[PDB]
């Protein structure tokens, strides 16, 4: 990927569904394990794994900023939200970061989920634990 077309293109778009698509589903069992601060070490670690998952280059650095409640949307960015959420998260279509217990809610395969709960291009979440593929 060289990252060279623009922002919310179709030429993009038409990148990230090929490369959403090469990913395994995944199924969270345990929000409870979520991750919300994760500190520069474990940032880096997952743009590692994203960069050699294949995932477009023009997106990576936003989704590895979205991997932190700072920049997480409304539903996702409190301790008291994520409570009041716990369960509704479960709505979320989610694809496994391989090798980690982490996961990509892709705006494209979230549509059905509010812009409270998602924005472009997607959020990473990681988690201690409870993240299975199927």
């Amino acid at each position: 990927s060289s990252g060279l077309v623009p922002r919310g293109s179709t030429i993009e778009y038409n990148e990230i569904l090929e490369w959403v698509n090469s990913l395994q589903p995944a199924r969270v069992t345990r929000w409870g394990g979520m991750i919300s601060t994760p500190d520069a070490v474990l940032q880096a670690v997952i743009k590692r794994s994203l960069v050699e998952s294949g995932c477009p280059a023009s997106i990576v650095n936003e989704l590895i900023e979205n991997a932190h409640e700072r920049s997480w949307p409304q539903g996702l960015a409190t301790l008291e939200t994520r409570q009041m959420n716990r369960r509704y998260y479960e709505n979320y279509v989610a694809k496994r970061i391989p090798g980690k217990q982490a996961v990509v809610v892709m705006a494209c395969e979230n549509q059905h989920m509010g812009d409270d709960m998602v924005q472009e291009p997607g959020l990473v979440m990681i988690f201690a634990h409870g993240v299975e593929e199927i």
